[PDB]
């Protein structure tokens, strides 16, 4: 409830973020003109990599604004880290 | 209202880079007697790199003087660097 006042922008840009990534989708199965080689997959990673960094600090600033029991802070940036050189 | 009192000279470089800009292309645009190749890109890059940055020194002064809430700084330095950059 009050989480969200801090946070809006963040929701808001993970949102445009899977929209663009949709209509981007449906741009390439409309004609495919395009290779979906080296470009489409970069475009995949920045993508990824930005919402999870998003939900990392989500995440983190639920942690630090609830409650900093059986939670560890940096861990979840050492996972996110993982995730997205996996 | 009070804020102006601290940036004044800033907003006084901004109109004043602005309005050599316009007198710069009219300048251009009498007689172009010039090359417009790279020192003319040159000079549009380092103003954008100006008022981009005296922008981003203003949004750094109202978040710190009005509220912290909702602005993370820094946030907009690395915003600031991203569009020089692209
Ligand atoms: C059909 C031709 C496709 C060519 C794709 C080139 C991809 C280059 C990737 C370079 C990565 C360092
Ligand atoms: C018509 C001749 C125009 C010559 C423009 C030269 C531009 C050099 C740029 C060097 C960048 C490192």
């Amino acid at each position: 409830a009050e989480l969200f006042t801090n946070n809006a922008l963040n929701l808001v840009i993970i949102f445009g973020s899977c929209a663009a990534l949709i209509l981007m989708s449906f741009w390439f199965r409309r004609g495919n003109r395009k290779r979906k080689g080296f470009l489409f997959h970069a475009v995949q990673f920045l993508i990824y990599t930005i919402i999870i960094s998003a939900v990392g600090s989500i995440i983190n600033y639920v942690i630090e604004n609830y409650k900093l029991k059986f939670i560890t802070p940096g861990v979840i940036d050492f996972i996110c880290t993982s995730l997205i050189a996996v």
